[PDB]
């Protein structure tokens, strides 16, 4: 099975990153033999694009089961922050960039800006409810909110604890108000 | 001799902003600095004592140039707002490069350069208590706080700068902080 390549491979990029991991590595973690690999996928790079894509699409799947819910646009996105707390992933990726292909580069990219994107359509909401009291436009704050978040996240893996997450989201509080 | 020391780190200093630590030799070290391998081996005594010498240098070549960006008659805010806008021109890399391979890294390294991380917000957080106590600082956050905000928002800033290949989020960034200190 090739989910099971994938799957293989997932966890290995979570560990080494991507760039630093050989074709060679990621067959004898799935165990399937070396000839098998061009069976399933095209090349090293077709396989990367296609993580990536399944990793973007079961994180939309994700944020769906987290946002389509009965609750105020604050909660749901106190909910998501919260999940941070218990994508090392883009760092990871963003220390690689150089040697990144600009195909893969491009849907990160994408990605992430899909997500700012959501984030400030749910303070919009917020503000318009009357949940999130600030002022500042949806889409800086949205911004805002999610540089501090990676950054936190970045202090936390060097610290080797989640002191900076656990500000960040005390500070979120403050900012929605 | 102490000005080819400084080669050597500052040669490796370069070699770990593109590549990291870990992922190189003494080899690409060698190569890079132009140093037989006996040289610099009467300087450092291992990859790992270099890797030691090259981050304090980096951090006391920082707080050197934090002490003159610094002690100019101006504002605390004014103070602030330079240091980040520095940030900004093109040091962050080397934070996003260690913390991505730092399951691999010494703990003696990890431990420099988090006390590292640690006393730059320190130093942001008595600057932003100065700039609160003349009133160039209207927020009422306190500072220890907006020191982690303003400088985890900046390291984000920066991570998602690489990711885009341009500044559009460190520029952001800069215009929130001044929201951020009325």
């Amino acid at each position: 099975k090739r989910q099971h390549i994938l799957d293989s491979g997932f966890h290995l990029v979570l560990r080494k990153g991507f760039v630093g991991v050989g074709l060679q590595e990621i067959l004898k973690t799935s165990g399937v033999p070396k000839g098998s690999f061009y069976h399933y996928f095209e090349s090293k790079e077709a396989f990367g694009c296609e993580l990536l894509k399944h990793y973007i699409s079961d994180y939309q799947i994700r944020l769906n089961q987290l946002w389509t819910t009965e609750t105020s646009a604050r909660d749901k996105l106190m909910n998501y922050l919260q999940c941070w707390v218990k994508s090392c992933l883009i760092v990871k990726m963003a220390a690689e960039v150089a040697d990144l292909s600009e195909d893969m580069r491009l849907i990160m990219n994408d990605g992430v800006k899909r997500l700012i994107a959501r984030m400030a359509d749910l303070i919009r909401i917020g503000q318009q409810e009357g949940s999130i009291q600030t002022s500042v436009v949806p889409d800086v704050l949205a911004q805002v909110i999610y540089q501090m978040y990676l950054g936190a996240a970045l202090l936390s893996k060097l610290y080797k604890h989640k002191a900076p997450l656990f500000q960040a989201l005390e500070s979120t509080k403050m900012m929605l108000d």
